[PDB]
């Protein structure tokens, strides 16, 4: 045979450039995942981590309360934490023992996937009540955030987009949904409808408190070939297309 | 300048009139929020509530477990009251401790926003194991119960829909869920198929126990701007069209 | 005061003094605890010194 | 250049003498620390370390109280321990389940850094109320012990001094303050008394119980450039004068 990486006969290193494009193409035809993650870091460092995975379209969509730091198997200050709940939803509303719940998020990062569209990703950035903007009656259901997202990207490909934002003050206590849509730049949509229906029952969730950042790159980012920034800004992922 | 409140060059006054009119008129669009509540009361007198807030339809879908008194960081017979369950789904099919549970709802009030259709509402009131209509073969999956809401009304306006049923008799052991559109006096439907679909994904949701309708009314309702009906049939609200 | 002074005590509440006794000793040398958080929320944000204005600002240490 | 180790023209050489040189010099200043380390022994391999660092002068005291084990965050046979400390303070005293308790001292090592000078050390080795010999009005307040102060030599250097003491006998309870001079070879004293009464609020304290000897070895006295001497005559510390 001919010697490896010489010639146009390498069929292993032509498979394996191909293995990858596949797989970077299947993400973005119609019969591959859209992806979203929600990510709320707390000060104590630990992250949680919300993912849901389907076809078509994804979302997340979670209250005040369901965002709050849970420690499973240790003391979570349950009784005062509903208290501080009630003065979250109306000033002076509850009768806690502390000014600040460390319960709170600091921040949110949302990440899409690469076969996310951008332009079809919408936010309900929602007050402690559920509320999208003051009072319902003026309230739009979403923002369209796409232009704020920007690529995590690796050696020159797009590995997934990013959207951050810091609650760093006292009165930032929000409940939040996302939405993405996943790529179609064909005119195909008559007939799949109740083929959506069904990727709304088939969409996966997952959900976990890791203990630092580190352990989320560790842990869930790299063995799972998943986009993130850290908050150095390094970015994570791995380049398919095109690539041994 | 006119002076205030003598001419109709008193802008100020216009302005304000508009505003409010703008508000009642937005979420009469398509762009605005329809919104739905389950109200589940107690014999302790506190009360659940969920709320769901989405454009162009809205529900809230609860099983029997859901909707039973759960006082955060307190007791609450954890261990009887799955006894108590098991009583409920079959008879004698649990051991406990007690004949009636007083975590069990006494009373629903359902209450829809203006911008509901009300001849859209449907209503599936299951048995304890989310049955709508004792076995399944026989079941259709809703009833259409708009004739029975009430307007809620403040100065002479719609404010909410108001569907009120107690369940003061041992065997009132149910499931619930209930869905209504947003008003469409249009023709328009087709091409807006996936924003619905992502619709699913961004509507927001709050559930919280306040332990009181007075503690309801004076830091729930009225400081949203929600309607709402007690127990002595006073309507609250804010009325918006063609006010000041 | 001690590191371990400064640090947030709530008196006659939950303290998680097993996981902080960890976290001081993999404060006093990494690596050398086996907490089960990165980062305790005892730890002060900040610190102010006040004198009363009969000190000698000179004299200060 | 000239080539590292064959010149008088090794200035990264002739640096890294001056540095550690400066260092040895430099704590034996009047501008340096004196610091005293008081470690307690116990029977479970734990030991507790009292550490004191101050200019001029330092010294640590402790009651029989203080010294007994404590475990953060773990049992201590709190109430049992209380009518120990009673049979303690005088015979038959308290109601204690045990003969003797596991959390008294077996031995007691005293380190000085070495600008200690030997000859300032006093002892003040109390009985369980804190009495120095017997009776108050009999009681010398201290015992000047230097002359049994060990040298803690690396490579020729002293690096502290030690004084080790069993407790083997059920009746060695003790209290114990210990204190030494900074070295002062000259005739310098007149103008800096309050500077010494500063150094008194200036004084930082370190106090913590390591599980074994082997962990105070590798996580406090080798990482601090501490002295230490063990268990099987094994002296611990870093040379510095004259070398690199
Ligand atoms: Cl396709
Ligand atoms: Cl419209
Ligand atoms: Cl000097």
């Amino acid at each position: 045979a001919d010697v490896a990486g010489t010639s146009n006969r390498d069929f292993r290193g032509r498979e394996q450039r191909l293995f990858n494009s596949e797989q970077y193409n299947y993400n973005n035809s119609l019969n591959g995942e859209v992806s979203v993650w929600v990510y709320a870091y707390y000060s104590d460092g630990s992250v949680l981590v919300i993912n849901k995975n389907s076809q078509y379209k994804v979302g997340i969509s979670e209250t005040f309360k369901a965002l709050k730091e849970y420690r499973e198997g240790q003391h979570n200050d349950s009784y005062d934490e509903y208290e501080v709940n009630q003065s979250i939803y109306y000033p002076n509303g509850g009768d806690a023992r502390k000014f600040h719940s460390n319960a709170k998020p600091r921040a949110i990062q949302i990440i899409f996937s690469p076969s996310v569209n951008v332009r079809t990703i919408k936010m309900a950035k929602g007050n402690a009540v559920s509320v999208p903007d003051e009072y319902l009656q003026r309230s739009h259901p979403w923002e369209a955030t796409g232009i704020k997202y920007r690529k995590i990207k690796r050696d020159g490909e797009i590995v997934g987009y990013s959207h951050y934002f810091e609650l760093p003050h006292e009165y930032n206590s929000i409940s939040l949904a996302v939405s993405g849509v996943h790529k179609n730049p064909s005119s195909y949509n008559v007939h799949n409808v109740m083929d959506v229906f069904q990727s709304c029952d088939l969409a996966l969730r997952f959900c976990n408190r890791y203990w630092a950042e580190l352990e989320l790159v560790n842990h869930y980012i790299s063995p799972n070939a998943y986009p993130y920034l850290d908050i150095n800004n390094h970015s994570y992922g791995v380049a398919l297309s095109n690539r041994q």
